[PDB]
């Protein structure tokens, strides 16, 4: 029978235990091995997540207090647009849509006509992660003014030890173990088998690399080759610290990311403690330079010294060679800038249960993994080299170059549609959709010439009254909603 | 101010007059004019009573005025050999479950030897055999309840229809031939009709809806033309409307019978029909071709068959400079699929999304033109997977068109299809993936291989779950009125 009858998963972790867990919910009763094979950090991510624990059989409550996890809101900008500047990209849309157009032109129009209001005054989720607020969103809400969404901020490893715990309760195997080497089938090149220290061979039909980003089997074993992308993306260094967070200090509903001299800092808030750390140019910045940016403006008290680590943005060729399915950072690698890192695992691990093959390896099952993976890791470089590109920092050679660089064509597109039509280009496979693209647009101050002239027809008195009382429904919605502190409270 | 203060649309008849009347909705209390300029059965799909709907129009209203009956879908008889029917329907298979497609479900249980067709977990499919109809739920129980329906519409009554609800709203009409198209010195932009009496009608914006020639899109502006002949074998067709006999109930569905070079519609009005046959004049003589189509027509022929060309293909630019191409002047496929009004009102859609200022903007033409090419694209591919899957044995042409080759976006289509049960997914697809499984399941093309999570459930437990779904449908189906009974209620 074709039938896959094993896999094994190469890496625990994040990418590694995810995986395990998905699949054994997956494959529950069906006669399927699932072993994962593996030796003995503050972290953000989008809603994506809470659906993803949410398929397993998890609650958002027990998740959150096994994670150190808080709320988040959105991901708060500051000084991408010089001193003092300050936005906030939400999970949610702005105002409301009519006549099938978007509110973002009537908004404009108002704009032209002198009203000053902000277009995050129109965005509860926004408004709520600034007035340092959290409330679930209402299911069936009264109408679209209402709807926002979040996800959490998260101590990785935890989260790791409770889907461990999860996959090994549905019969997943589990061995402690280095491996000296990976046995390959000398007839299709196949991977046979995994060779242990102690001599032990582990046998799958299926492997994931779980691996990292030295990508053991789809790299070192199966020659898979690295798309680089640091020609579009400057920064190629990060240092990351965990802080203790001090007494009465009450973690925000967001992640914090500060635009410095030559890259750009994080603040991730758990419960206690929260992550720290400095993305940055090399090529600008000494390794004492980026210390003198990131540790006087932490979070908390640091409770180690600051690691480096090397970042090389880019993709693995194919994620998927021979019956190796790489999941995780052996696939590639995008800076924290947008929080899209389990995302990825999330997008991979869905795919592989909607491709899953069997023991043929069809290979239009592994060109169609291989496009949607390779299109999606496109469509978030391009939505993170969007915030370089429209930076307004004067203070240094970092900030104009990002401003005057190059970028792909399909994003010049995407930007050229904007300023001409206040629209938007689509491709497939987007992780960020229309609203986010707006929150990006507009909180660099980017806006286009002419907005939707059917929007003209509406009377600016008119407007300017409906408007008010958006404006008002949500910031007397905020002012009334608790804070932050008394969901963590409950907890 | 750069805005666009006049819109000239020249042509009416449907792409004309669909046009005209949702700018006017669209723009109604603007300074904005628009102005036309001017001198049969047909089916549609669901998108149409959106279009009518966002104009303040209801079902009843239109139906009566335009001679109309519902539309469940399209039966497809004799592709597979003497026999064979299959319906196209609007609606999906079964009930999805964890996440898995109800097809997978289905194989298996199929696999295990279980006969009943796919079409027997589609309510839209049962009613549309059945001869029912009824308005589908607004907050229905579960997706086994969920159908869509169309048309079957006079189109020149749709045309006066509109027409007067332009009118109503501001848009001025002009009666005249157009003697020519002037352009304007700087920058080859089009300034003004010449009409025969000597008048000028000026405009910003120039809507080309003049027909297959294309006078602004394609002989003023000289934008040129990709055909697809070399994919499609059709080259020809003839039409005919017919008179209903007396005691002939029109059926909720069109009728698409293959014969030996090409295919007959079958257009159900109130009481009369759209007749007609599309082939190949390479295997078929203009006698051959009405050889099979007068002796099967739904009724007595109200006139003599005139023939049509078929030119395949799309315009290369549906947008040059101020002129936008809607209708047959952007291009053409044949009416397998229904396709003809559904592309007027997509163009009409990203007209209005993309509306323009008098700089007219390189970035907005660009988008439209290219959602509007591959949209076309999508379409053609699913019109030619319909011929590339065939089983018919009788003729060459027949042979011919289950070897052809078929473009690489369809043979991907195809190979995952075969090698996994899932669908490939282009941008600006019309059809959606229940509509492709139709197709597939039709013709007999199934995968090796459905989704392994599958095959953890129990062959008795499925068996149970799949008969039950199977009789909601049926008796569902039993107890719902006629076809007869909801167009009753729009007559004497």
């Amino acid at each position: 029978d074709p039938r896959i009858r094993s896999v094994v998963i190469v890496g625990g972790g994040t990418a590694g235990w995810m995986t395990a867990a998905a699949l054994v919910q997956h494959f529950r009763t069906a006669p399927l091995k699932i072993t994962v094979v593996e030796s003995s950090v503050g972290e953000a991510t989008i809603p994506t997540i809470r659906r993803f624990y949410g398929q397993l059989g998890l609650r958002d409550d027990d998740v959150m207090r096994a994670t150190q996890a808080t709320c988040k809101l959105g991901i708060r900008f500051l000084d991408w647009s010089g001193p003092g500047s300050d936005f906030i990209h939400p999970f949610g849309l702005y105002g409301q849509d009519v006549k099938g157009i978007g509110f973002h032109h009537y908004w404009l129009k108002q704009r032209r006509a002198g009203d000053a209001a902000p277009l995050a005054a129109y965005s509860l989720g926004a408004a709520l992660a600034a007035g340092g607020k959290f409330t679930l969103p209402s299911p069936h809400p009264p109408s679209q003014l209402s709807v926002f969404d979040w996800a959490l901020h998260l101590d990785a490893g935890l989260f790791a030890q409770h889907l461990r715990a999860y996959a090994e309760a549905g019969g997943c195997a589990r061995i402690d173990a280095r491996i000296r080497s990976v046995e390959l089938r000398p007839e299709d090149g196949f991977v046979r088998a995994l060779t242990l220290d102690d001599g032990r061979e582990v046998e799958g039909d299926l492997f994931v690399d779980c691996s990292g980003f030295k990508g053991l089997v789809i790299g070192e074993a199966l020659g898979v080759g690295f798309e680089d992308w640091g020609r579009w993306l400057p920064c190629d260094a990060a240092y990351a610290v965990q802080s203790e967070n001090r007494p009465g200090d009450a973690p925000a509903p967001f992640t914090r990311v500060t635009a410095r001299s030559a890259g750009w800092q994080w603040g991730i808030p758990l419960r206690h403690r929260a992550g720290n750390g400095l993305v940055f140019s090399s090529a600008h910045l000494s390794d004492d330079q980026a210390l003198a940016e990131l540790m006087p403006h932490l979070l908390g008290d640091p409770l180690t010294e600051p690691r480096r680590i090397p970042f090389r943005p880019g993709r693995r060729s194919q994620a998927w060679a021979k019956n190796c399915v790489a999941i995780g950072l052996s696939s590639g690698f995008l800076e924290p800038l947008e929080s899209t890192s389990i995302a990825l695992i999330e997008t991979g691990i869905e795919r592989l249960k909607a491709l899953f093959p069997d023991r043929r390896f069809a290979q239009p099952i592994l060109d169609e993994f291989n496009d949607q993976t390779a299109r999606e890791m496109e469509r978030v470089r391009d939505f993170i080299i969007l915030h370089y590109k429209l930076n307004r920092r004067t203070d240094t050679d970092f900030w104009r170059d990002c401003r005057e660089m190059p970028v792909p064509e399909t994003l010049e597109r995407k930007i050229a549609l904007w300023t001409a039509r206040g629209q938007f280009v689509r491709y497939r496979w987007e992780m960020f959709h229309p609203a986010s693209w707006l929150a990006i647009y507009d909180g660099f101050g980017l806006y286009p010439d002419h907005h939707d002239p059917a929007v003209d027809a509406m009377d600016p008195a008119y407007l300017a009254r409906s408007l008010a009382e958006m404006r008002a429904n949500i910031a007397d919605l905020v002012a009334r909603t608790p804070e932050h502190a008394q969901f963590l409270a409950g907890l």
